[PDB]
DNA sequence: GGGGTGTGGTAGC
DNA sequence: ATCGCTACCACACCCC
């Protein structure tokens, strides 16, 4: 066990945690499509129509930390036990599950103990550890077939196991669903020889929008082709409101009020009208849940096919800690704050660039919640508190930015044992050139 | 028209 | 035990 005060703590965290693992394979994977891409000029025109294939591994971590599981579970069977991945037994993530203990109700982001409490007597869960390195390996095999296929102008990356592959159509080609089932089978069966067992599933569609809704309804281990001259009742009706690309809990809850309590796309798509959508759930996100009603993309969501590399062109810098923080003094702070700024500025000169802004943002325990929460280590119901300071002149300099952000701290006055979460930000990157001549 | 701030929601397993 | 990250958009509200 390493505690939050002593100097190894970040680099055993972030070995541990498995959002860290997402947003760290993720930022690599943008990264790397930039490098490829340096020359190439790849993208998406005016002049294209285009299929999309949105591309997904099923379960991805339980699927790996399955085909992966050390001798202890080797008589443990996928296709009949209820697994989960996770680091604990009580008050810990379920990160994946496989589709068994999906239909006993079991969902990601549950804690075991509740995951548990919905198998039948008799049923007893499995807990696979977490195979950081497989998991990465696996992906490796992943992006390597996507491209070595040869059937995709443009290959997105949307995470770990997970890609947006564009397949642009000549006007003198005319496409048919199969063709495009023919492809998918390619796909899918590529990826289980490339990956030693692994499956995706695949949404095929003319939007993006309607792909990445395709692809739920083909889970798990399918495919499934829905073009706009496709839909139907049948379609809408198959899906639930946080489907929607962009709705998640608190959309949802408002979308509920705002409509009678909505059980479906189809529901929701019958009762609404675009200006009380933009007033139950703001304008911009309201005219994308309109779109993405009638089967079509937004102008936000189409930047990326038009112009991938400024999307994927990362544009801040930060760490989250929100877990094991329990500091006795301002001193123990300090030099946490400092470790952090140190391991910014290390990824921050990996990219060779300066900042000229930067936030620290802390969770504090709310004066009424107890002071161990009841998951170990966790940071329990909080206040969280956020500032930021311009630079003035960009730089990387520790000394610089270190000073201004133990000072943002003093700033915010939370107490040292009421803090229970940091984050560290620079929220505005400056490149650097081969002029550094400045008076 | 331009700018700024802090806060909040979402996405991946 | 247990590892509740991180980038980005949008918003509400403030200024000249
Ligand atoms: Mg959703
Ligand atoms: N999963």
């Amino acid at each position: 066990i390493v505690a939050c005060d002593d100097p190894d703590f970040l680099t055993s965290y972030f070995a541990h945690s498995r959002l860290h693992h997402l947003s760290a394979w993720k930022a690599n994977l943008k990264d790397k499509f930039l490098n490829e891409n340096i020359h190439k000029y790849t993208k998406i025109t005016d002049k294209d129509t285009y299929i999309i294939f949105h591309i997904d591994f099923d379960c991805f971590f339980a699927t790996v930390a399955y085909l992966c599981r050390s001798s202890s579970f080797s008589a443990c069977d996928f296709k009949r036990d209820p697994i989960v991945v996770c680091h604990g037994t009580k008050n810990s993530d379920i990160a994946s599950c496989n589709y068994v203990a999906r239909s006993y109700g079991i969902k990601n982001g549950m804690w075991v103990s509740q995951a548990e409490k919905m198998l039948p007597n008799g049923i007893k869960l499995i807990s696979l550890p977490y195979t950081f390195e497989q998991f990465q390996l696996k992906s490796e095999a992943f992006y390597s077939t996507l491209k070595r296929l040869n059937i995709f102008n443009l290959i997105l990356p949307i995470s770990i196991d997970e890609a947006v592959c564009v397949r642009i159509i000549p006007d003198n080609i005319h496409n048919t669903n199969t063709l495009n089932a023919r492809l998918c089978e390619e796909i899918r069966q590529e990826i289980f020889q490339g990956t030693n067992g692994c499956t995706v599933s695949i949404g095929c569609s003319d939007s993006l929008v309607l792909a990445r809704l395709a692809l739920k309804m083909a889970k798990p281990n399918g495919y499934n082709i829905t073009f706009k001259s496709n839909l139907s009742e049948e379609f809408w009706s198959s899906f639930k409101l946080d489907d929607l690309p962009g709705v998640g809990h608190s959309t949802l809850s408002r979308l509920e009020s705002t409509f009678d309590s909505p059980h479906s796309l189809n529901d929701l798509r019958k009762r609404y009208t675009l200006d009380a959508l933009k007033a139950s759930v703001g304008s911009k996100l309201g005219m994308k849940i309109h779109l993405a009603l009638q089967g079509q993309d937004d102008e936000e969501s189409l930047k990326i096919l038009y112009d991938p590399k400024e999307v994927l062109q990362r544009k801040s810098l930060s760490i989250d800690i929100n877990w094991g923080i329990r500091f006795k003094n301002i001193t123990q702070v300090d030099l946490f704050i400092e470790r952090g700024c140190q391991y910014l500025l290390e990824k921050l000169n990996e990219i060779n660039k300066t900042t000229s802004q930067i936030t620290l943002k802390l969770m504090r325990r709310c004066k009424d919640a107890p002071i161990e929460p009841p998951k170990y280590m966790g940071m329990g119901r909080c206040d969280s508190f956020s500032r930021s300071s311009r630079l003035g002149i960009p730089t990387n300099e520790f000394g610089i930015i270190a000073t201004e952000m133990k000072s943002l701290y003093r700033t915010l006055g939370c107490p040292p044992m009421e803090l229970r979460g940091l984050a560290l930000q620079f929220n505005k990157l400056v490149d650097v050139g081969p002029d550094n001549n400045q008076l």
